[PDB]
């Protein structure tokens, strides 16, 4: 499964970060390596695989952890990081839903 | 308790006076599940967990929706039990994934 | 045309204010006189005539002024207060739509 | 006055419309030309100048008319379209606030 066939390569994902804001603390290298490509609005990124979108990147935020925290069933994440890493992150944040709503 | 004035079924039933007739879910089922009318659209809130629900359709059950979205509500647990809350959570394991 | 025929009379509008919160600064007498009846949730009121709803009543808020501010074309408000009042209030608040956006 | 200094240029507004839904009948060219940029949720757009937001675009909807219909005091709209255009649009829709409180 792949949601965006044109963003399947790191090189293509890196090309979308041309007009990425300089002010954003997270670097485009860490983002593209985690399967994300720039979408052209704010600091909005999407995964070429799971179509999962992330935004509001702050200092210290890691793209792989955020990818595991919000989109744990992404096939690309699982292939790269493994099931142990995804289980560990899901365990650290057991009330994502409760928190979004509360 | 998030709303001390909505503790009683009678008080929750009073809010549904000018509830739309077009909405398929009846105020009797809603107030019994801890919900009171919020005065906008078909928006309801639980007096206990402050959890809000809207967009009620034909066949939607207030206790099951309360269990899907707000499973740690003390009122829902006291009335329906941990088995019900667990069974509903098992039927809907990708709720977050659904909305995202 | 009247939106609620059962709330035509001041007496009927006053009866809806039975479970009205004591904490609300605006009194049910001022509200019912301005065509409003309680809708049974929060401090939400509706006019029997134009079906216009108001809420979040604070200290000093006048029901007749708020009626002209938000629902100026209400036949009841026009009959009771007149076109001069409605016009004067509409002149004081010329950017209401802009204000809420 | 300008609410978003980074969206001052047509080029910058056009860049936000990359992953805009194909299903939406109104084209990003008309939108960006009317001062709007893509916000990133639904078909939600905002004016770089007046911070006025619009959504639920349907077939036949014109961005300049909607801009005049909802945000008539926007300096950018006035400079581009003129006071005659804004006045005519305000005249066709005299009960906008009322229409919201009714529907
Ligand atoms: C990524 C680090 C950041 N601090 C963070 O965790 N942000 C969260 C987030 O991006 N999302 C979670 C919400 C809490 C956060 C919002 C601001 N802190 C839910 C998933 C994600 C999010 O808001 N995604 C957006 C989206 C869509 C398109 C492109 C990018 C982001 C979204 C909104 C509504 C529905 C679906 C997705
Ligand atoms: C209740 C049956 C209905 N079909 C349903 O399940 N609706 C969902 C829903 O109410 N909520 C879930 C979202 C998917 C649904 C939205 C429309 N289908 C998330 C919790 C709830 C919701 O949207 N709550 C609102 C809310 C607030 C205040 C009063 C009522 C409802 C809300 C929005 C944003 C943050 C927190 C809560
Ligand atoms: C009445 C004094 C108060 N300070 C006030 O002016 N409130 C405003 C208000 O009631 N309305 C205006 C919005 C700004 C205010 C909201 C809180 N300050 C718009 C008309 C009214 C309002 O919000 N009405 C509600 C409503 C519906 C049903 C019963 C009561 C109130 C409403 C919301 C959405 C659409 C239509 C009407
Ligand atoms: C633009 C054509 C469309 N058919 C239309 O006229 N939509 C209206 C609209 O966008 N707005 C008017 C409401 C009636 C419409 C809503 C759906 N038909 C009021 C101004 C605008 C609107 O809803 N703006 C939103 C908003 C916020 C942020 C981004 C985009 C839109 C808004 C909601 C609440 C307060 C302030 C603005
Ligand atoms: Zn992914
Ligand atoms: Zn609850
Ligand atoms: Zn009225
Ligand atoms: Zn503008």
């Amino acid at each position: 499964s792949i949601s965006n066939l044109s963003m399947q390569t790191h090189a293509a994902r890196m090309r979308t970060f041309m007009y990425w804001p300089s002010s954003v603390p997270v670097q485009p290298e860490q983002l593209a390596s985690a399967g994300f490509y720039y979408v052209g609005r704010n600091d909005d990124v999407k995964c070429f695989c799971c179509d999962g979108g992330l935004r509001c990147w702050e200092s210290g935020d890691d793209p792989w952890v955020e990818h595991a925290k919000w989109f744990p069933r992404c096939e690309f994440l699982i292939r790269m990081k493994g099931q142990e890493f995804v289980d560990e992150i899901q365990g650290r944040y057991p009330h994502l839903l409760e928190q979004l709503l509360s």
